[PDB]
């Protein structure tokens, strides 16, 4: 993640996560030994048990694997999502219009450069995009053009195998959308689960009893079922079939949307932790991936022309990223303001960036000095810590500059 | 309406609409005789049959009735909508806090000045509000405060008696809103019928067959009934009871929303006339009253805090006023552009007002000169007719001024 120099790098065991340590990770770990321009030498100690020792020596003497890219379809695969995405991007973008061009493109891949089957993989990917009509075939050979369902995947950056599920889910929402709360909007922008946390199903079912009626109404629409939650409480649930994989994913996705609903209502991370069991960094790493996904789904609906969906969803990318009520969404345009600092300026009465740009800097200082509880009390992710006087002056001047940029 | 002077005002019959002419109307008619500074005398001829001569004399010699206002509750009335609004509008505004103030306010009323029963009429209106939680009561006498439902009825200028149906309809929509098209929104912003036209029920039922499935899914939600339309086709239908009055109103309101949906999608008035039977001026007078009502429902939902409703509804006031697609809503900010002129500039490629301010005036001239089909070809409601060269120059300079005003 970050370059930190250290003199002594200790690795407590050659085994990580129940696996032997990856040589790439080990060389990244050990490569941080030695404080540049301060140490005479760097030191690393792999602490190793007598039973581990053969693995430990393998880490010291081993060297990185050659690169081999995902465009190789494995045994029993006729297509790969990276290749499908590749063929989509060139057809829908229009830079490869014909099968003669698609072979000419594929010869530029690192797969071709590594081989220097692929001519079959191209055709199999074309066939998948065609049968679902991400692309359409016209007679010249064949000339392939996108549909609206194709062009939307390229603009959204959504994976097209997921796009069939996203597309049908959004249509089924529009057939009957619960505007009564933001939970139905949230559910559609929740990511696929990807094990962002270990769900405590006995907590989740005991929340489901308390869950507001207008949120259980969403749950029945999206497909949650309280008998299956009780079956998760009763014991281990396993999915053998793609039907069962989809059935289970809905409940994990709904639990995620409840965490986000607390997150976009400024519920403190300590209270979310106590209520759902999540760690702070799990909630924040969920928050980033949901905010990214909320962007994709907006552009996807806009390209299709679901104008009433893009109105609702567009607010949520910013609103998820900071995790704020609807009113703070203006203030946060000042990058010095997080949800905490925006709420204290909003609480005082600086409801909008234009009013904040008018503000007397001494008043912003006194608001921050009082509301937050020298010594660089405030942290700004692009800076070292700031004093109240310095942060307030930079806030006002940044708000004015935003007006200057917005008017220009 | 607009003052037109004429030398002879001829009135073809003393009977209008099957009724004797109103003396206020007759004196408004005859008062237009005589072209100021041109005629020596004005003339009016009431043409009258031998059977009507007694009515003719009654109009000719009659004089206007004394004015008498609606705050007099009739026999069998506990309260009047005007008095309920009056008593609300002072309580929710805080200008009359207690019953001592409400009797003091009533003494300022033209009702009191005309009488110079009402002290009971105030209490009956207070009681109707209180029981519905438009307002709430506290121990001092009593001190009355508005609820959110009362403050919404004030701010939106809606009537209090209709608000209970608007409120419960909007709630029932939010329990399950069809975003699949703009019709479910249009059903909520369309006014009550008020005899804006006479429905051709055999025509309407033949449309109800063709009606798109996503527009019949709305219809089942709002409460339209395929059997009741057939019952209107079968023969005359009447309502003896309020439960029957609203049942008929739902179908009249749905028919109105279909006319608006065609208008909202720029279907020409001649094609709407052929399709629905409306006159041009019936659509345009519906259009203006639907654009007023769309504003009220936005403010009502905003005050209650139905933020997801106010997002959807707010666009429709401008769309209804002009009868435009979503993309023209920016261009239309130029008051010289109607839906027709906005469509020809949007077709040429001036999608947004900033590009219209950049446009070369000679290019806008050539676009108007070509796209519309000297002699003041173009009509501007605030002006006499304009030449292509003059209208185009005024459009570009108005677009620039709109930027100057928006930046300032």
């Amino acid at each position: 993640g970050v370059n930190l120099p250290a003199r002594r790098v200790i690795i407590r065991t050659p085994i990580f996560g129940g696996r032997p340590l990856d040589i790439l990770t080990y060389k990244q770990m050990v490569g941080r030994a030695g404080r540049k321009g301060v140490d005479t030498v760097g030191e690393s100690i792999l602490i190793c048990k007598n039973s581990e020792k053969s693995k430990g020596i393998a880490l010291l003497q081993g060297s990185l694997k050659p690169v081999r890219s995902c465009l190789q379809r494995r045994e029993g695969e006729e297509v790969t999502g990276s290749m499908i995405r590749a063929i989509l991007e060139i057809i829908v973008g229009g830079v490869a219009s014909t099968s003669q061009d698609m072979h000419t493109y594929a010869a530029c891949t690192f797969l071709a450069a590594s081989m220097k089957v692929q001519l079959g993989a191209i055709e199999a990917c074309v066939m998948w995009l065609l049968e679902n009509e991400f692309i359409q075939s016209t007679e010249a050979g064949k000339v392939y053009h996108p549909t609206h369902l194709g062009s939307a995947t390229l603009s959204s950056s959504l994976s097209p195998a997921d796009t069939l599920d996203i597309f049908a889910d959004l249509q089924r929402a529009m057939k009957g959308f619960v505007l009564e709360n933001d939970l139905h909007i949230l559910y559609l922008v929740t990511p696929m689960f990807e094990d962002w946390t270990t769900i405590d199903w006995y907590r989740f079912f005991c929340l489901w009893e308390k869950l507001p009626t207008s949120m259980k109404r969403v749950a029945e629409l999206v497909g949650v079922e309280e008998g299956f939650l009780a079956r998760c409480v009763k014991g281990k649930v396993v999915a053998r079939t793609e039907r069962q994989h989809r059935q289970m994913a809905i409940h994990k996705r709904f639990f995620t949307s409840l965490v986000l609903l607390d997150l976009i209502s400024e519920v403190p991370l300590r209270e979310i932790n106590q209520k759902y069991g999540c760690n702070r960094g799990q909630i924040q790493s969920l928050q980033q991936s949901a905010a990214v996904y909320a962007g994709m789904i907006t552009v996807f609906s806009n390209r299709l022309g679901w104008h009433n969906m893009e109105l609702l969803l567009s607010q949520f990318q910013k609103r998820l990223t900071f995790g704020i009520q609807r009113e703070l969404c203006d203030l946060v345009r000042v990058s010095l303001l997080n949800a905490q600092r925006a709420r204290v300026l909003y609480a005082s009465g600086f409801h909008t960036v234009a009013d904040l740009a008018r503000a007397n800097i001494v008043e912003v200082e006194v608001i921050l000095k009082n509301a937050v509880p020298n010594m660089r009390t405030i942290w700004v992710t692009g800076r070292k810590g700031l004093t109240e006087r310095e942060a307030a002056a930079l806030i006002v001047e940044e708000a004015r500059m935003i007006l200057q940029q917005d008017l220009v």
